[PDB]
């Protein structure tokens, strides 16, 4: 009558032992804004509403709407200048994912971040699903053109306060982030199905699991696949699911007597990753990697 | 600073007046199991767990898993016989949607139902997105074959307790419902984006908005598009959303002082549709349509 229990206990220690077993070959990370707050990028939960007042929008959410952007792009680009990070140093948490890549354990990193820090940390396009898009590239919005621009070009336009126009056709050029009204990227839909059939461990970091796609993505994992949340607070829990599909419905179950596969480690993402690395025997490798990669960035300033 | 308010008040009466205005051209219905309970099809909230005991499954949710189906299909087909409706008479609510179709107001009916009653009521494939698939058709599971079978063929196999095999290759033939492990239908992904840009009114009937895709589909509507829920109980509400995207995040807001576009009519779906029809001047047309279509079904028994 009972599900296979791949974790020997619902703790970080049980997750580590499972990770070291033959059974754990494919890890998927789901990462959000919480993994970049220690890099100096605020998550807007400690808000945009104040930044937005000066632009005299019809309502605050108009800043996210693709239709409003196309008629009045100046507020977005002015906000983009205000919000542009002053440096791009990936965190311990990003480099933990680089370790997973280099050890052959990373099936995919799904991110809702647009800050490009995953790429800076050495994850490649094939490792990544940027689910809310990214600033890494931008495109001309004209359907017959679609000329691509790199972040260095977009940055210069943002900082010079020149509304970016396409060099081929003079249409607007928009960062490849997902504005409201736009579909999630094609990349997301082509990977999700296949990935979530093959996943042996789901690592969820720095997200409250309230926005799409992550809010529902956690439920696509096989029922036996363990799920570790590293976050400041619990996320993804709900009341016991009362509909047809029973245990397949609803979210994380950390605390009930039916709990069998989900673990919550509450604290800083960087500290959680370092604690997990330590259990795995990777703490020196991770510390060495962070030191060298941060130094490589510091050496170019 | 404020959103356009298309409803003059948050009541069924305000929705009706909006529906009669030039502004309301494209209605999308999101319908679930609650619209078919008055047709004698239980929703499993007044449960499957008892039906499942006899099959001696490894755990109850194994009945929904595509991998378990492919190894051991007999429990599914035995359950399918137990659950097979004894008649197929669409409800007042289904015929309300047929009225929307015939008056040119129906952009799309998204359904999570697998019972085929929408089709019986006269909605055509182009009107429908069967988001959890359907029993209407079945397919051979072999990738190189994929032979399609109609419901009359599947029904006969279910009732004779003969495990359905393909006539071309002898592989399993599976109803086109979405088992766990399977993607939502291609049809869903090709319509959703376009539809939810054009929607003037979202009518949500007979669903608790807890499973995907409906749980998140409500948030894809334009911020000004009114949303009417007709259901036994309130659904889709959440705590005020505290993340970046503000009003774009979280669900229905029926009851706060910020409420501006969502309306909950609590009761039977059939009674809600009849009440709305009455406000619109359609009550006689709907009653006449139900009487003739139910008679046409009764005349073939
Ligand atoms: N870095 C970025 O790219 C960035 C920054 C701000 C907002 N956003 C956007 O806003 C949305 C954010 O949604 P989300 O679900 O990813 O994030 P979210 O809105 O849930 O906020 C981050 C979550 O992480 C927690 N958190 C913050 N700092 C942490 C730390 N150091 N350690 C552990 N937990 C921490 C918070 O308590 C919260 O639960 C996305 O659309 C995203 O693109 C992105
Ligand atoms: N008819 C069917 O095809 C059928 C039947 C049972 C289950 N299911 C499947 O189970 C899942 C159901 O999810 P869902 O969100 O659509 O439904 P759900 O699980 O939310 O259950 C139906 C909802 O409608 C309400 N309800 C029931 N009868 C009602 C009536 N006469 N008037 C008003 N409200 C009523 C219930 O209180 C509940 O809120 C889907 O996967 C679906 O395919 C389908
Ligand atoms: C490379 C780079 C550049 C910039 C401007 N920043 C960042 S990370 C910091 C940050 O919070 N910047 C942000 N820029 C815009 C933000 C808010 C916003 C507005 C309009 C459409 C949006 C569509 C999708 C998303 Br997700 C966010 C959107 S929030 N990294
Ligand atoms: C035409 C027809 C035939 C049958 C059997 N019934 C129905 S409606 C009644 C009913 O509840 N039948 C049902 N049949 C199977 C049900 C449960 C189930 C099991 C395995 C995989 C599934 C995958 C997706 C879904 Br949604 C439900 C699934 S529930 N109409
Ligand atoms: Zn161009
Ligand atoms: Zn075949």
């Amino acid at each position: 009558g009972h599900m296979e229990r791949l974790l020997d206990e619902l703790t970080l220690e049980g997750v580590a032992r499972y990770m070291q077993s033959e059974r754990c070959r494919r890890v998927i990370c789901l990462v959000g804004a919480g993994i970049s707050t220690s890099a100096g990028i605020p998550d807007f939960r400690s808000g945009l509403y104040d930044n937005l007042e000066k632009y005299h929008l019809p309502y605050p959410e108009a800043i996210f709407e693709i239709s409003y952007f196309k008629k009045h792009p100046e507020p977005f680009f002015a906000l983009a200048k205000e919000l542009y990070p002053g440096q791009f140093k990936p965190t311990i948490c990003h480099y933990f994912m680089r370790l997973l890549k280099d050890k052959g354990l990373l099936l995919r990193c799904y991110t809702q971040n647009i800050d490009t820090l995953e790429r800076i940390a050495g994850l490649e396009q094939e490792d990544l699903v940027e689910a809310h898009g990214t600033f890494y590239t931008s495109h001309c919005v004209s359907a017959s053109c679609r000329h691509e621009y790199p972040l260095s070009w977009m940055k210069e336009k943002i900082f010079s306060e020149v509304t970016p126009k396409c060099e081929d056709c003079q249409s607007l050029v928009k960062p490849d982030i997902v504005f409201f009204g736009e579909s999630l990227p094609a990349r997301f839909f082509s990977c999700m199905q296949s990935d979530f059939l093959k996943v042996d461990l789901l690592l969820v970091m720095g997200t409250s699991l309230q926005v799409q796609p992550f809010a529902s993505l956690i439920s696509k994992a096989p029922l036996s696949t363990p799920r570790l949340l590293i976050n400041k607070e619990k996320a993804g829990q709900s009341d016991p699911f009362l509909g047809m599909i029973m245990g397949l419905g609803g979210g994380m179950d950390f605390d009930s007597k039916k709990a069998y596969r989900d673990v919550a480690w509450l604290g800083e993402c960087d500290q959680g990753c370092l604690a997990l690395a330590e259990l795995l025997g990777w703490k020196k490798e991770l510390e060495d990697l962070v030191r060298r990669e941060h130094a490589s960035i510091d050496a170019q300033s």
